[PDB]
């Protein structure tokens, strides 16, 4: 339906399409934060925050397809098909889970106009070339 | 985490359980029913609720749901293994998928009060024995 | 029971689970502080702090271990049992009693906000990649 | 280093030395009378009193124990020294876990003076020989 899950929150696809993919932590690691930072509010029965729900809801899906890639790792006979499928899952689909999760988490944590303002900015870098560029990329960090 | 997508929305998977998985719709027709009704807003740059968010989030991973399944009918060559995994996407996520959908399309369109209430009195008429369950099922209607 | 020894402190077992275990410092190092700085505090007939008063409890509780583990060492005779019985002691128990430790010698060092903030910054931290995060791992400092 | 866990109340290990170590109740005793008069201020994120944050740390450190004779009786397989350090555990460690928490229930429920005023009373009625002890020993109540 034509639907961008962060024009909601005031930025796109495409402003996050320049985050390469060694930017973005592993599933396991930004679970892990989320679980440590936000547990008691995202397990509340309080909408806390549009992130809040958004990340209570991507958590479901991914939880959805670990329970789809264990049911494959057990039912499928075809070991090609079965690690084809799975590395699907994971590479793509957490790709895309990892985006959305940091995208949620750091403005949870710094702002969403700190988040949009340093996507801007690490968009100017990411385009540059690295014969013109700083070698030191722009840093979003509580320290 | 152990996240229950429908605690904030003041209902639980118990709640829910009220209901068969033989009653929601197909995911055609309520993605039908969420076009026609909300399609603008659900397409818009705002939180106009957290029905909407928790709305745009599952349509976004529905859409990437079907992209797996196509991306499976097309690389995978086990008839079976192509074949399985669609179906299992289909009936157990989609589901879960169209349970969502229900819930949040009924509150957007009656209350969230009213569809919870719907819920128990739904319960009430499935647990009557048939002698004395009359015909006459619970439904929403704005009339 | 369901007893967190971290919660009246304001943290979890899943927030000091968020740092390595290969993090904390060893027994003996964290001891040999401890002496140093709070010998007379911790000697003393003055509930000074509830960090003092834990930190008390787990001291009396490592010693109690200890002899048992020389206990084990004199009256046991199967050398495999008794290593087995000391190796699981000094790395299972000496893991939870040294983050103990450090969460509370740091509390009483620096501040128990300042722990707290230091142990969600290093998570974040040691989980993001180094090409964008900050080159140096944080460290706790009175100077 | 040579901490006393009671004086920081107003005891010592030679006051509690008055009473016999065949008075105390078992762990299992006083574990229930725990769980029944401070469950909720033990699992509370609270400092409701010293006492509470000592016989959080004890009844942690006893949890540890027991996870520890368990693990003794899987991957021991000599019966002997399983039953050598389940035994002592149980009984030496038990005997100063149960010393600890007598303590701290009485004084939760009566108070440090009237304890240790039972104490001192105490000592009188067993110091004195049989022949002109009284049968009505100190017992501490409400009534
Ligand atoms: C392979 O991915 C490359 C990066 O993605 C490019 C387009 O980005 C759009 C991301 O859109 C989504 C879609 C779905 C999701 C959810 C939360 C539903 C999770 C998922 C991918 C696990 C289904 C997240 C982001
Ligand atoms: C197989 O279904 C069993 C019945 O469902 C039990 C309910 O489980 C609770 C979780 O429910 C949902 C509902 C929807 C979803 C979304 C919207 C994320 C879509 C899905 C199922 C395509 C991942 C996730 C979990
Ligand atoms: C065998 O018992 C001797 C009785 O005399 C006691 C002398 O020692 C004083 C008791 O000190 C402690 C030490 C540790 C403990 C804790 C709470 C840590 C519990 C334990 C014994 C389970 C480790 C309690 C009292
Ligand atoms: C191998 O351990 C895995 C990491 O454990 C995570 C923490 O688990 C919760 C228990 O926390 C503690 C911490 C310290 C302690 C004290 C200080 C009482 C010391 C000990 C371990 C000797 C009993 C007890 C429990």
């Amino acid at each position: 339906m034509d639907i961008d899950p962060y024009k909601e929150f005031g930025a796109t696809v495409e402003l996050l399409s320049f985050l390469p993919s060694d930017f973005f932590p592993s599933v396991r690691d930004l679970l892990d934060t989320a679980s440590a930072l936000y547990r008691e509010a995202l397990e509340s029965p309080e909408h806390c925050s549009p992130h809040h729900t958004a990340l209570r809801q991507a958590i479901v899906c991914w939880g959805e397809l670990m329970t789809l890639a264990t049911w494959v790792g057990v039912n499928l006979e075809d070991p090609a098909s079965r690690d084809l499928v799975v590395s699907y899952v994971n590479t793509n689909m957490g790709l895309k889970f990892r985006q959305l999760l940091w995208f949620h988490i750091s403005c949870l944590t710094f702002g969403r106009e700190t988040v949009i303002e340093y996507l801007v900015s690490f968009g100017v870098w990411i385009r540059t070339p690295p014969a013109y560029r700083p070698p030191n990329a722009p840093i979003l960090s509580t320290l």
